């Protein structure tokens, strides 16, 4: 009676799946697989009150279950990581995230039970297995507090006598700029010797976190830097070489 | 009687396989393998009602099954991932897919139980084991909503006084173009200092998602950009060097 009821349930499931609008042969194969595994489970369970062997059945069931357990590790890992994300996740729907270990950069769209759906900046869907979030570091640029501006000013080696005044002028301009966060790091210093130029580092932050406003402020700062450099008699350096003719 | 029936079934299977048009010796070897494993299973199962040892049989069967379970992990993994794809797959037949972790780029042709068949853009078949889709991120360019246009304009360092007007003109042209999606990101800004040029970024989207129309729109935009740049008295920059002669 139990077998008949289970077979009726499987047949009803197959009929509903076909009604849902899917392939015939695939549905039949799935039904056959479910029937086979149901029979195996019943035999492993009812192999004593009806069957005779004990040690053989125990060993066969044990080895089968051991193989099944080893084979299905990844799907179960995805499911468990989905549960963990449901209880504790370091992001929300609509958050821009990325990682230094894998390529998952984009905006979160859906958090499912097996995979997480992410919309890339190319406007494409990306499906990430949930088990990744248990082993990689996740960064959340969607929750930043400031945008950083960094650049390098490369002056010619003949302009070594103007580095101090140029650095002072650039620092003053950055200190008096209305778009720069004065409570963050602000560094302008002659930093290193390069192959063809003397490099000056620039390091600051903007109050805004919006893409377009940050880009506009950066462009304004760069143009002001160009004006400052050219007003003191210095100039930017191309790659340079010394040639001995023969 | 059970052994005789099983051997008859195996012989019938071998005869049918030969009738299907395959090698003789291979069929005989497969039949021998199936016979050997059937005998082993029967001995492990019927080793008490006929046999005598219990602990030895249990240990032998356990170690054999443990080795078999470890060895057959990958095939079972492929089968289980095929089942999971049957129930939940992030693509359909005819979808263009790719991945940042492996090389699987192409169009989906068949989704089998062990492998998935993909037609590459080289017009070649590619067979991907199903277990890959449980551990790698899958991207679906076949479901995009827009095509992105990105490029860089590199002006000479002597054209620093025209960057603002050139950026304004390019932004206006992009805003008035009939092929550009005005509801998406649209950025044109002086972006960075390069070794030989001042770089301007361009970032926009097209309404269409068709390959040929996107390429045509991109070509039109590039030609318009060239005209805009050359009309303001600026020019594109070749790689540059400063040479000191001796
Ligand atoms: C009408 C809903 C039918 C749902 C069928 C679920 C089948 C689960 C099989 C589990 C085998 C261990
Ligand atoms: C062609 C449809 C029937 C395929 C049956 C496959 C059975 C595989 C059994 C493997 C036992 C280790
Ligand atoms: C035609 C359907 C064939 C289904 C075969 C299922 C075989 C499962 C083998 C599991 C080994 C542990
Ligand atoms: C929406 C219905 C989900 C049904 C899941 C069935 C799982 C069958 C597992 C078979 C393992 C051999
Ligand atoms: C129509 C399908 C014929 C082949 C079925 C093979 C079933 C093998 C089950 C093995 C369980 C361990
Ligand atoms: C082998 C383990 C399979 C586990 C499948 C769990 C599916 C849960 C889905 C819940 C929402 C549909
Ligand atoms: C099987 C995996 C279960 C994971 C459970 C995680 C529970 C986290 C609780 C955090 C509370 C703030
Ligand atoms: C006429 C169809 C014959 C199918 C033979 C299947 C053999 C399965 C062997 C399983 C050994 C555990
Ligand atoms: C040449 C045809 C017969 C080959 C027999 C190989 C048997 C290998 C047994 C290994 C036991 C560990
Ligand atoms: C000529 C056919 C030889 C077949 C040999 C099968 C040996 C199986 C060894 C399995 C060890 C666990
Ligand atoms: C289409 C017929 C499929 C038959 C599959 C037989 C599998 C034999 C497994 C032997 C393991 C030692
Ligand atoms: C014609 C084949 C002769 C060799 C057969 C060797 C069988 C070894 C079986 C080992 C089972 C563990
Ligand atoms: C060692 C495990 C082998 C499992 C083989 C399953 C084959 C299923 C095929 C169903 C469609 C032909
Ligand atoms: C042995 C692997 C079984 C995998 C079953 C996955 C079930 C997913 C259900 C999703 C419903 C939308």
């Amino acid at each position: 009676i139990l077998t008949i009821k289970l077979f009726l349930l499987i047949n009803q499931f197959e009929k509903q799946q076909i009604k849902k609008g899917r392939d015939i042969t695939s549905a039949r194969i799935m039904s056959r697989i479910i029937k086979i595994t149901i029979i195996v489970v019943l035999v492993l369970l009812y192999g004593e009150h009806f069957g005779m062997s004990l040690s053989g059945l125990l060993t066969f069931g044990g080895i089968g279950g051991l193989a099944v357990g080893m084979a299905g590790k990844d799907i179960l890992s995805n499911f468990f990581s989905g549960i963990m994300l449901y209880f504790d996740r370091p992001f929300s729907i609509g958050d821009w995230i990325r990682s230094p270990d894998r390529n998952i950069e984009g905006t979160v769209a859906e958090i499912g039970w097996r995979i997480t759906k992410i919309t890339t900046f190319d406007n494409r869907p990306l499906y990430v297995p949930n088990s990744l979030f248990s082993s990689i570091s996740v960064e959340n640029p969607g929750r930043m507090t400031n945008r950083r501006i960094t650049t390098t000013i490369g002056l010619r080696y003949e302009d070594a006598a103007k580095v101090g005044v140029i650095v002072e002028a650039v620092r003053e301009m950055l200190k008096n700029h209305p778009a720069i966060d004065q409570r963050q790091t602000l560094l302008v210093y002659f930093n290193q010797f390069a192959d063809s130029s003397l490099n000056i580092m620039v390091y600051c932050f903007t109050k805004t976190t919006v893409w377009a406003e940050w880009l506009a402020a950066q462009q304004d700062v760069y143009l002001k830097i160009i004006d400052i450099v050219q007003s003191h008699g210095a100039d930017f350096a191309f790659p340079s070489q010394t040639l001995y003719m023969d």
